[PDB]
């Protein structure tokens, strides 16, 4: 089969629409998500036109094999989409109405800078390669772009599913390609991070600061070192749920900065002891008393500065 | 092939039934379960009707290709179901009896609020898209709905497998859709959680409270900090078996609240020592004596309040 | 094609046989195992009978397509078996001899009560659905049931591979189903558990009891708390290799009971210190001296009681 | 199609050859390895004979479907090999030269007794089932057996890839089976084990022995218990990279024996303290002084004995 | 179908080109990466030639089945590539322009010597086996070799994608083979390693050195042993993200060497205590004072030596 012939030299417009059914498995480490939706395509093929009076019927159904169907592919998919044809319907003028149900693992990158208080724009790129007979251009039928109300992405809030109506028309391997951008705007449900990582991490830090109300070196060493290891466990736990970024993430920055607080606490604890042993507990008392105010104040200000830089 | 013709303007009723053979792999993190079942379909096609005297036979068997079969899909499945046709049998009046054995990974969300003392309703949604010739409506043939006696879902108790007999008939992409709700009611086997997580977690908490019968700061610091680290390991272990929820789970709440008890124990231990050093062991004795009653009482009441809010 | 016709009203007997070539991947958590075997089927179809004198051949080979083959399925399989036909041979009387090679992930439940000193009976269920023309019944040709000598299941000892010769006939969706039970009897190789989990776990417990020969509270607290944490690690390591059971496993019971020994050791250590501080070291000495005998004796008797209840 | 006809009662010889391209994914836990190779087959089928003077073409090419091809299977594979036909060349006498390139997950058992200083022989078993027309026997055309130079198996050294030229001809389910043995000899690259597990494990053990130059019970308890916990982590780490064996592995034995050294160190530390408290530091001094020589000497001799038994 | 006939004895040149659409999943442990590209093939088949005047058309499209297509395979792929034909276009002279979109898991080895400051050259090898009619040789059509701007390999910087224009022409199983080398040059984004592994690891080491400003053996033992355990946790975390190499990696060397610093710190701490107890605190003071300079200086020089050997 060959593509439909042009009336004049116009390109063939394939109207598209994606309707999300099931949306799942957003892998932060892999920067992938799995989709399960409807793909609706529509184009005019005059060769398929018929008289509704003479034929009796208002629409004609065809098998994919019977007629010409545009080879529509997804750009950022991992493997080729799994698709199953729901319907192919021709109206008297030759307007073909294709519908298929598909599933694909889509590879759209993520910006972890404000993690876990981040929002993402997932992309689904539809593309079409022009044949030698004629150039094929994509379009968005906005009435055929939507999503189910049940559509739920675990640990995420789905904000919008829209399409950038003007396609990107460009050359690739000496043939004209028409790309379309479907954007799924989502925002992370940060709630669980608070009682599971953030608050536990702050509690262990404040426990390390009880060393500023203790003269026992052996007890302080235990307090600051033990809590530093729990902080190491939280750093490891966090960096497992995330990929290696060439930039600093919000949680990454807080986690990193807290190491400096542990390091300075070890110095204070060491200084206090050296001074006490050197028979200068008065000077050690001044340093310990100051640290009680300095550590919370510097922690609170440093956090104001970080939240400011990141948001 | 085309769909059966209407005697009048009535829609075509496809009677359905799901009989679960094997139910398995309930992933709490993914909110998926795998199923292995029979899917039975029954509809009347007058074109297939025959005389049982003239033809000799009582029923006629057909290959799927020979006749029209309604396109039945599952809504909340992950990928398209794996199905294999068991039988197609036509009765003299034209009543078709389709049977297929399928497997699918079903995506039904879970409510972890009362975890691990939760009960779930897993859903299997059957759907059908109306063709242009005529509208297709689903029905439940209750005699062809069930579960095998052997059906076991590891770590769960299977309560019931029923179907909401009235379909959800609605419009989608300008065509009628008939959705059916098959509900699998299950309840978690919480027993293992008690000797593996709950009791070990309570033992480590009570061990931290032996610091209220000790004047040794060095020993108390070790007792409360060491047991706090074991509590962190239990928090990590628990949050691995579960997905990130935008709400508080029952175990999540208890685990979180227990951090506050560790934090207040560190404060008491610190106050006792400061007072002893400040040569006020009488006042430190009053606080330590009070804590011995306060901590268990507040723990017991806080737990009564939590169990009340959650159940 | 249609099934063979009955000489009288008798059902059609399909003689079966499974011969294991490779047996592997027993997942304790999933209660699955992978199998790679031959499935052999034999039934009489009089329509296929021929005179060996007139025809020239002793046996005739047919492609699956050509003749009627009974639809045999596995009940407890996860997904449909992967099968490849080795041979189809018809003798002069019409006796068909089918052979295929297959692989399947079989879902047979396990009894972890005596873990890791448990024995299991894995099941492979063959089933057949009767058609409208005639009822189909399964049989066991014992000369065609066996296993290769090389057959090895990693971490397990293969005891026997037999079949329950009388099928389990029952009605399902108003049609006769003939089920067959192939049983693979295996027993766990517990050897590794001894130097990796059991002996390390006992060593850490005995180390906690060296606190009964020490008056140093700070040292005892460290001994009992540190070893309790290593016991938590062993509990976590063990519960990862196993699924969540609604019953107590043997290792689960020992692991649980050992927590009580750690809890009572913390109490003794606390009592000894309180008494020493209260200037009653004579009474604390009596308790410590008693504990030295009590703890090993109660541990040894409690273990005799457990081994008795479980074996 | 039928198998080629004989000249006499001679069996049909299918000449074989395996040429490894890619060798990878050696799973120690699963005792599997993945292989991407060429499987070459050759047999004579006089029925395919042609005159090139008349046919124009020295050799004739065919699609697998067009002619009879022996059903050659692998014994020890997990699932059926993924194969793609490269070439089928038929010369005028009727000699078929079959080429395919496949990938398979071969299941060949491993001997971990000398781990990580072990050498393995991985097996790839080719098999063929005789048909009723005539018996089929396998052969090795040594000119078509080899491996690529680039063939690298991560963490292993590939020594040789050879075939046992004489097939194993045996009876199975009353039909001749001709099995061939292809052997891939490999030896583990033990180097990473030395700086990652062996030396770290020895360092922590020697650190525990610094307790023989310390009179501080509190410090000794910390030294021996802390280092014992690091040894538990190394035991856990090692047993994760390995399956549960019914025998003792070399690393398993060293790891196990080291527990006894920790247990005896705890006894010495306890004895020293009891004696010091009992006002017998002279006797405690004798035991501590002896331990300084005993522990390294017994460790060194025990290791000589183990290396001797294992190698 | 047969291959195109030669004008003379020249081989058939198949011009190739790979253009990467998406590049993903670089597994350091497995030494694999997944690719999704275009594969373009061009060769002349005079049998397909046509006059543009007489035929009207400028180019003729064909289905893969209609015409002869060279069997191009990838050497270092894991399983056979997933490919889907985009276009086949024949010019009047008989020049075929084939295009297919494919996905494959490519197995190219990695050099972890400078990890995580390493650069890699990933390879994609295209190969072709000569048929008996004529020899087939590969070529690089540089205008049809490239990558998309969006191409992102998580945690890596993509430097270049080029092809070694001269193929490797060699004999294999008595037929010629034409191999082509496509090289993807990438360099690791080491930035995340600094705040997550390197700086945390240095902080814990410096904390261990605060023992040189403390006379408390009990506190020093805790400082050096606790920080040694956190270093073990970093060694384990690092060796999980990497495969077992027969050479020393840069991070591996630093991690290893740091163990020696912990071991010498334990010795110093032990010597200081022995001397203090032996009533020689003056000599212990000299050693402790020296260690304060020795440890940082030796650490800094040893690191200069390592960076020199590795870079
Ligand atoms: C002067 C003391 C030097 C100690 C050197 C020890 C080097 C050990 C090399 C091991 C190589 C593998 C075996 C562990 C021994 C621990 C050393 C304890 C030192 C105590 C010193 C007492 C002060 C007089
Ligand atoms: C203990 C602390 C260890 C710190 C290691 C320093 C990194 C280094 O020295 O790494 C070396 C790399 C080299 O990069 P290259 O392009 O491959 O140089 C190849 C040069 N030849 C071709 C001439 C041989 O320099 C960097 O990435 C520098 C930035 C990282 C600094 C991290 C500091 C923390
Ligand atoms: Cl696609
Ligand atoms: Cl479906
Ligand atoms: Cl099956
Ligand atoms: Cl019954
Ligand atoms: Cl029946
Ligand atoms: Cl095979
Ligand atoms: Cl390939
Ligand atoms: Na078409
Ligand atoms: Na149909
Ligand atoms: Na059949
Ligand atoms: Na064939
Ligand atoms: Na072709
Ligand atoms: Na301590």
């Amino acid at each position: 089969v060959s593509p439909p012939p042009p009336i004049a030299d116009e390109p063939l417009t394939v109207n598209t629409g994606i309707y999300l059914i099931e949306c799942y498995s957003l892998d932060d480490k892999a920067e992938t998500f799995k989709v399960n939706a409807f793909l609706s395509l529509s184009w005019k093929d005059r060769r398929l036109a018929f008289d509704p009076v003479r034929s009796g019927v208002r629409v004609k159904t065809y098998a994919p094999e019977a007629i010409w169907i545009p080879e529509i592919r997804f750009v950022n998919v991992e493997n080729a989409r799994d698709a199953d044809v729901v319907d192919i319907s021709v109206s008297p003028d030759g307007t073909v109405q294709y519908l298929e149900r598909f599933s694909a693992r889509v590879l759209s990158p993520l910006d972890f800078r404000r993690y876990p208080f981040d929002s993402q724009t997932l992309h689904i790129y539809l593309i079409v390669r022009s044949v030698d007979t004629r150039n094929i251009v994509l379009a968005v039928d906005l009435e055929k772009v939507g999503k189910n109300d049940d559509v739920f992405l675990t640990g995420w809030d789905i904000e919008s599913f829209t399409a950038v109506v003007k396609p990107a028309n460009f050359a690739l391997e000496d043939r004209l390609e028409s790309k379309l951008d479907y954007q799924l705007r989502i925002s992370r449900q940060y709630f669980s991070y608070i009682p599971n990582i953030i608050l536990p991490m702050l509690f262990i830090l404040f426990i390390s600061w009880t060393a500023f109300w203790s003269t026992s070196y052996e007890a302080n060493v235990t307090l600051v070192v033990s809590t530093l290891i729990a902080h190491i466990a939280f750093n490891i736990l966090v960096e497992t749920n995330l990929p290696k970024t060439p930039y600093m993430t919000y949680t990454g920055a807080i986690i990193f900065m807290i190491y400096l607080f542990y390091f300075v606490a070890v110095i204070e604890v060491t200084v206090q002891h050296y001074l006490k042993v050197e028979s200068q507990p008065a000077r050690a008392a001044s340093i310990t008393r100051a640290s009680r105010i300095a550590f919370p104040v510097v922690f609170l200000l440093a956090n104001i500065i970080l939240a400011f830089l990141f948001f």
